[PDB]
DNA sequence: ACCGGGCCCTGCC
DNA sequence: GGCAGGGCCCGGT
């Protein structure tokens, strides 16, 4: 894909995603927000919060940020890769229709990449160096080893993509998933010849047939969509109203007369 | 364990932990803080930030909150359960000293609980409804199945503890780990006779031999520890200085004269 | 309400 | 610097 193809189509995807994240606020969707009732007194003082409204504000901001990271990884995987780069996403419909992708060892594979020279690459994509931990890495090894040994014909190789950061900053989990296990034993199997990891600039390059500048074209598409969306003023009030909607869930039952929180009442509500 | 034992010993653990989270700030420990360089323009406008320093303040606040959740989970598991409730932590030394615990299927078991009536229960502990996703649930299933099949004599049963929330609020992942798989096939094995999940008030009560008020004693220890640490004033400056520290890692490469940032320089730095 | 995924660190070696 | 773990949602349906 060339510079115009990438910028314009990323813009389109990102434009959509901005609306989706706005709708979180306009529709007052707070049902997915967890609160750890043991940590509340700690957070209140560590971050120098002055009242219950300020507590709800800090919690909401954290929830929104978590949501942004999650939605963004979904955006890259489910919209940008297929629509901008022509990757075939292994969604429900694709998997049911294309043998042998229905088997659960493909739950860990995001896309099939069909190269112009006839090569087929399978892709398992992650955002960054922290995205996986040990449990996930071992499970990735199990899945990949099954593909390799039981469905050798489906593709020429498996790539794990990491869309930001670099190779040197990756954790040992990216070794574990290849079967490289230098510390305590976890019973992963060496598959390093068939599974390769590409990160950051090098991932975007690998995706787009060696075009080194691809990552800048992606960032530019996002920039343009943000600018056209023009949300920097209107969101202040939408965020404040999200905050008021959440506090109303608690502020006529956890508060004392002096405005302090009854942390044991918040505990009660959450833990049963 | 009785009311005063739990309150006071939780207080000692939490006081230790407070000092750990303080030393994050005083030692300017920021090398674990990732930044997604594609999201920066979105965050900047969505949350109505005015310059690079406000972007760094926002990201640090999020990283601190992530670090709090992470730390607190490790606190419950590694310090509180063993020091307060007498649970045996499967750390490296314990696992080496007690067959068959060195085997990797026990990688997912946090503790052995020895009941005074002779019962022996294994515990895999999690914070909340969101802690695990599909990949982790399926791996947990595999580890627990192997324990049940290959090591039936090591315990009476396995418990998954969820330390906040309630059973109604749990996701389907807590069913999947038991081998209950009603949707797309993931090849998990039904082990629900030997694996049970307890959440919130019920987890704490299960842990402490049926004492229903245990969750409240845990919270009271934490509150005392926070009250006693007196951190609300001094942290304001500590967090400001953490921000100054982080911003200097990028300022020379990314800053415009007006204190805004060059997103493409930020991307270049991060992605190779 | 389901559900198949998506995502970011600490504390001690 | 390694490493065995620790943590929290979206979007389609
Ligand atoms: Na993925
Ligand atoms: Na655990």
């Amino acid at each position: 894909m060339n510079k115009q193809e990438v910028i314009l189509k990323v813009q389109e995807c990102a434009a959509w995603w901005i609306l989706e994240r706005q709708s979180k606020l306009t529709k007052l969707m707070s049902e997915t927000m967890s609160i750890n009732p043991f940590m509340t007194p700690f957070i209140f003082d560590y971050h120098s919060l002055n009242d219950f409204d300020e507590l709800v504000e800090a919690i909401i901001a954290k929830h929104l940020m978590t949501g942004h990271d999650t939605g963004f990884g979904k955006l890259i995987d489910e919209k940008i890769l297929p629509r901008v780069f022509g990757a075939y996403k292994l969604d429900k419909s694709y998997r049911a229709a294309n043998e042998p992708f229905i088997h659960p060892c493909f739950d860990e594979i995001d896309h099939v990449i069909q190269r112009d020279d006839g090569r087929i690459e399978l892709l398992s994509l992650k955002a960054g160096k922290w995205t996986i931990q040990l449990t996930m890495a071992v499970q990735l090894n199990k899945a990949f080893h099954e593909i390799i040994n039981n469905y050798p014909g489906v593709a020429d190789n498996i790539v794990v993509g990491v869309f930001y950061g670099n190779s040197h900053g990756l954790t040992d989990k990216y070794r574990i998933l290849r079967g490289i296990n230098t510390g305590a034993n976890h019973n992963v199997i060496d598959i390093r010849d068939k599974v390769h990891v590409y990160a950051g600039k090098e991932f975007w390059s690998w995706l787009n047939n060696g075009e080194a500048e691809t990552q800048h074209w992606v960032l530019e598409g996002i920039e343009r969509a943000v600018k056209e969306a023009d949300i920097k003023e209107k969101n202040k009030d939408l965020i404040e109203k999200f905050k008021e909607h959440v506090a109303k869930k608690y502020n006529e039952q956890v508060l004392n007369a002096d405005g302090t929180a009854q942390w044991h009442k918040l505990l009660e509500m959450i833990n049963e």
